[PDB]
């Protein structure tokens, strides 16, 4: 019949779900600027988990490839800020909503 094509719907799930949880803790859900350009929390996750996890992506430091994927800018301490920002904040929003 009628096909659609993929944006920013799921997209979006992610600060939804990410925010319920921290705006309930308290404190205000926050994107940190990286690369004079607002960070995709949801691209970043989103990734990792398809690669293959966060253990494995993170045994296998792929975290390099990770980061070149959203076109970063190869040769800047990168690989080091999004494992931070995820441990940082995706920390909680992942360990918490993890295993139904």
């Amino acid at each position: 019949g009628s096909s659609g094509s993929s944006g920013t719907r799921v997209k979006l799930n992610y600060l939804d779900q990410i925010a319920k949880f921290w705006e309930i803790q308290g404190s205000s859900l926050k994107i940190p600027n990286v690369e004079r350009k607002i960070l995709d929390l949801y691209s970043l996750s989103k990734i990792v988990i398809e690669e293959g996890g966060y253990e494995a992506i993170c045994k296998d430091r792929r975290w390099a490839r990770v980061a070149q994927r959203l076109h970063y800018p190869p040769g800047k301490n990168i690989g080091s800020l999004l494992r931070s920002h995820y441990e940082r904040i995706i920390y909680p929003y992942e360990m918490f909503q993890s295993g139904a």
